[PDB]
């Protein structure tokens, strides 16, 4: 039952997510099913982690065939998945310099690296956004710029300032001779899938090329082909010197990634950095599954269609508490005309729908890519009486 | 071939490893394979990770069937796999107060958790050791004792006092009033398998008593049943307040959680800290997998016995250039009397062995718990004509 599972979480777990409201005991595809047998249709894949959806044959048959070939053996030996899986994903960023790869296990890792790589370029000062997501880790806590997360964990480490997300002057201010690099989502996921304005990714792609900064762009949310181009980023047709990935990119296993471009590339030398279980096998085999899939079954060209749809449909409701609807593929926010997000959280979930508030007036959407346009079309339809049910 | 897959590497990786001397393709319990067909017996585990070795039918079997059952979900939702392994380890741990689990998926993410952890003590002075090791993301990098690692990122999260390990005086002289936390390695593992004398992880967990600051026991590298007890800091009878583990918690899938004891275990609260991949339950299922196998073929007693018998051997061979074995279970360093660690490794692998030269004058060894007697006997007749080519 699901009172049993949440009284044993309650006796043995840290505190530091609450107590999660129901207890998963399956998943097949988008739907999942909990442990008093309700069944539920998925549209936050895990907070864009399930790419491909539960059970998948591809991700299941990768992950056994390697577990039963090799697993893990640490950087000290050369092994073919992660190998391939660096060769995959610089194929994917097509950058016209030498892109190199590093792997580890999370987004909050990914950017770790990042900060480490902006060190070594001589400067320590660091720009990110306002309401920007990084990471819970120390050096990428200290990136994101969310107060209420940050100020119990002071002093984190320097020397960040932080921006209004989008303002190309504010930006322009910010960065000088002295900044190592800026940080920025393509859209800002955790804070609600905000959008910057268009030609604000150019901008700061010019403005860190003129004063010697780098700049990373955060695809742990954005990326995987959820907006319809590989990386979000594509979208406006930049390379940045540094782009990180986790989420989604083992379809559910642990692995994140640090890609770095031209000069940055070369800045890691032997010795100045690692992580033991970075590039394993398994979890690499896994996201080269993950890759084949997304290319096989064309499913980033599908998350701008899907997304498309899904938005017309969203707005064409024409419900009185939804303001608008933003983001870009399978990345969507539904920006709320009063503070009801937490309130349609939980009538999405009596209507059988999962969903997230990630604002106090934004429901943020990021479903598998496998899923269904009739499940899309299923909530569409029944969002009219989740959002009155809210009120 | 070598050569093919070593090209591959040098053009897509990072360079913060080196380029691997060889490269793998399979392996199966403490026998691996290169490219080339050559077999080695792997007395490292990946760096203590394989506690269970390669393609343990255990592991395999609980993968494949949380996989088939329900993978990744986010800890917005309670799942059986992660609450048993909180279970189950806080069984372990033996502790006389409520003990709470966070996990995440690396030994740098569990220090990070137990840095913010020591953040809400109101302190935020650190102590730790020279030349310990604690991870390479900034907050662990901190804690870290190896300044030639730390300089290139400097500056790193405050305010951390190093001092030398097992130097009672010292680590008294260097803990106050002020002192939020005092983080130790019970064997220093990366640094040569330093072994602190008798009566130092007591004399630790008085000085932080008597001053107010946690005791934060990592063992990463020390844990999972390697020293002949489940967590090497159980052979001294001392409880610390936070203890973190990872490695060979997973078996090889990634994996490390973070325990705290009695009021350590209250101080984080809902939205203070996260891990998306944390907790989910592959990985999970995998570590649950690692415990019953240590418990139903007794690896931890096995441990112990084949650790005395390999020191044993070792020192027997009367070697001149063995100055002393040190160490405890299946956690070794072979102390030499000249600095050849770095071509006995390359020599041993020559032989057919994977050992690790953790110093210029110390190899380490941490074997699979399955590493079969025979295997560790015929290392040991190896060893004389290992260090003879090496010299």
């Amino acid at each position: 039952t699901t009172a049993t599972m949440r009284q044993r979480w309650q006796a043995v777990m840290m505190n530091n997510y609450g107590t999660p409201p129901i207890a998963l005991a399956s998943g097949d595809g988008a739907v999942v099913t909990d442990v008093d047998g309700r069944t539920y249709i998925d549209l936050l894949g895990g907070i864009a982690v399930n790419v491909l959806g539960h059970r998948h044959p591809a991700v299941i048959e990768a992950v056994t065939r390697q577990m039963s070939t090799l697993g893990h053996t640490s950087n000290l030996y050369a092994t073919e998945p992660g190998i391939a899986l660096a060769e995959e994903l610089v194929a994917l960023l097509g950058a016209d310099q030498r892109t190199r790869v590093f792997f580890c296990n999370s987004g909050a890792e990914a950017n770790e690296a990042a900060f480490k790589l902006s060190r070594l370029t001589g400067r320590t000062k660091l720009v990110a956004a306002h309401d920007a997501f990084h990471g819970r880790t120390m050096g990428s806590l200290a990136l994101t710029g969310q107060p209420a997360k940050q100020t119990p964990f002071a002093p984190l480490p320097g020397d960040v300032t932080h921006v209004g997300y989008g303002d190309v002057d504010a930006l322009a201010a910010a960065v000088d001779d002295h900044t190592a690099a800026v940080f920025l989502e393509p859209i800002m996921g955790e804070s609600g899938v905000v959008v910057p304005p268009a030609g604000y990714l150019a901008a700061a792609r010019d403005i860190t090329a003129r004063r010697g900064a780098l700049l990373v762009l955060d695809e742990v949310q954005t990326g995987m082909g959820r907006t319809g181009a590989f990386f979000a980023h594509q979208h406006d047709g930049i390379t940045p010197d540094v782009v990180t990935l986790a989420k989604g990119l083992g379809g559910g296993l642990p692995i994140g990634a640090c890609l770095a471009v031209g000069p940055a590339a070369e800045l890691l030398t032997p010795g100045l950095h690692g992580s033991t279980f970075g590039g394993n096998p398994v979890c690499a085999a896994a996201a080269l599954a993950v890759l084949r899939v997304l290319a096989s079954d064309g499913l980033v060209r599908r998350a701008e269609v899907l997304g498309k749809s899904l938005r017309h449909g969203i707005e064409a409701l024409g419900h009185p508490l939804i303001d608008h609807v933003r983001g870009r593929g399978l990345l969507l926010g539904i920006a709320l005309t009063a503070p009801h997000a937490k309130d349609a959280e939980a009538t999405a979930r009596d209507a059988g729908y999962l969903v997230n508030a990630a604002a106090p007036d934004v429901i943020r959407l990021a479903p598998p890519l496998i899923i269904a346009e009739a499940q899309l079309d299923g909530f569409v339809a029944a969002l009219p009486a989740i959002l009155d049910r809210a009120v």
